[PDB]
């Protein structure tokens, strides 16, 4: 489709400039998102993909992106995220500095309780095996 098209090149075209902890960049992409639920799994493959792609600090940016959509859209990103959330959060932490650690750390552990609505923000599942690995990462306790 040509909308489709054009909508999701402007998502990759800005994600590309989200270099920094980018305040309106991450603004404009979760109201994309927000708009465009239609092109949602366009929206969750450009995000994974920078993450996996990106270097060090620059992928803690493209996480930001991913937890704005979730926290404020929700649903489809929520559900959709939840499938390689696990992996990607793991290899993206295993491929940062320590410093860029612990702001992952923060963002999970808000992952917990999103908004303060006492209802986890993804699977159960996803979120389980992101605390086992931060345990044996000696980053979360029940060390």
């Amino acid at each position: 489709d040509h909308d489709t098209e054009v909508i999701v090149k402007d998502f990759n075209s800005i994600l590309e400039e989200l270099t920094f902890n980018s305040r309106p960049i991450i603004t404009t992409l979760t109201k994309l998102a927000e708009e465009n639920i239609s092109c949602a799994q366009y929206f969750v493959d450009a995000i994974e993909s920078r993450i996996e792609k990106c270097m060090p600090k620059q992928k803690l940016y493209a996480f930001y992106a991913l937890d704005s959509i979730c926290k404020n859209v929700g649903s489809p990103y929520t559900i959709y995220f939840s499938r390689n959330l696990f992996n990607l959060y793991k290899r993206t932490y295993l491929l940062v500095d320590n410093t860029t650690r612990t702001k992952l750390i923060n963002m999970f552990k808000l992952w917990l309780n999103p908004n303060d609505t006492g209802l986890p923000l993804f699977e159960g599942s996803a979120l389980e095996k992101i605390e086992q690995f931060l345990i044996k990462a000696s980053a979360a306790a029940l060390e």
